[PDB]
């Protein structure tokens, strides 16, 4: 993809967001409370996976190239939940900022072509191989509020994905609402940002009775600090996210994965490691396009 990552409202018009420098430095600010509204436009890859009916929010996810929607399996396909959503089930909702409002003229509604899972997708045992990509009918025009984001190669994988470096979440509280004990607060009005550190692996593993597999990582606070900057504002199967320093692009480093520990602890997000499924991605978006 010759121009992923690169955002129509921001780094094409030499504009930065409010806190992509912290991204970028590593900082990890005294202050409380991490997670806020997304300015408009920052997260132009994010996308909405719909049920048509009743009209719902089911995940998010992340627009790749003009035909491609990278999500969770999860999402998609759950058979102890008796879950199992068919192309004909679902809507692709691109380019949105309101939760809740049709926004005519800004976002686009894409219908699905075919659905692809990870051939060695595991739910059995434990979940593993977390991810799938949806084709869509049509290809997306991009605009100043739809644009791709890229997927890292071997030597961004490696440099980018280290503990202690900061990544980005943005959703709409989809993770919450799923998996909330209760509902306080309700789901946000418009796309929310938090960033959050990658965890060190043991420390990931000690947190949670969940299996932390290989193709999985980690991130968040420390429940020391009383902060209020949680993975739960984002939705499962979306993008966590991080800036290159090297070409100023974007690249998708994780995908929102099962969320079972969003009630209280304060506790890490578990992420699909794209990087080690990308040679299933690249061979369908190859192969299949």
């Amino acid at each position: 993809e010759a121009d992923c990552g690169l955002r129509p409202l921001f780094e094409k018009k030499s504009l930065e967001d409010k806190t992509e420098r912290e991204l970028l430095e590593s900082y990890i600010d005294g202050r409380i409370v991490e997670g806020s509204d997304a300015e408009i436009g920052m997260s132009p890859w994010q996308v909405m996976l719909f049920r048509k009916s009743p009209q719902e929010l089911l995940c998010g996810a992340s627009l790749i190239s003009d035909r491609w929607v990278l999500t969770a399996a999860h999402c998609l396909l759950y058979p102890p939940w008796d879950k199992n959503f068919t192309e004909n089930d679902l809507l692709v909702r691109i380019g949105k900022h309101s939760r809740t409002r049709y926004e005519r003229n800004i976002e686009k509604i894409s219908m699905l072509e075919k659905i692809y899972i990870h051939p060695r997708y595991n739910w059995r045992e434990n979940l593993d191989r977390d991810i799938a990509l949806m084709k869509l009918k049509k290809p997306v025009a991009f605009s100043d509020y739809i644009h791709p984001v890229c997927l890292p190669d071997r030597e961004t994988a490696a440099s980018l994905l280290q503990a202690g470096y900061k990544g980005r979440v943005t959703g709409w509280g989809n993770l919450k609402e799923t998996w909330t004990a209760n509902v306080g607060k309700g789901q946000p009005s418009v796309l929310q940002v938090v960033n959050l550190p990658i965890v060190e692996r043991p420390v990931c593993k000690d947190s949670t009775r969940i299996r932390i597999t290989d193709n999985m990582f980690c991130a968040g606070y420390k429940p020391d600090e009383g902060k209020r900057g949680d993975a739960c504002e984002g939705d499962a199967g979306g993008p966590f996210v991080m800036k290159s320093p090297f070409n100023n692009r974007w690249y998708q480093m994780g995908i929102v994965s099962w969320g079972e520990g969003c009630d209280r602890d304060g506790k890490y997000g578990f992420y699909t490691h794209v990087f080690r499924l990308k040679k299933w991605i690249q061979k369908v978006i190859d192969q299949f396009g």
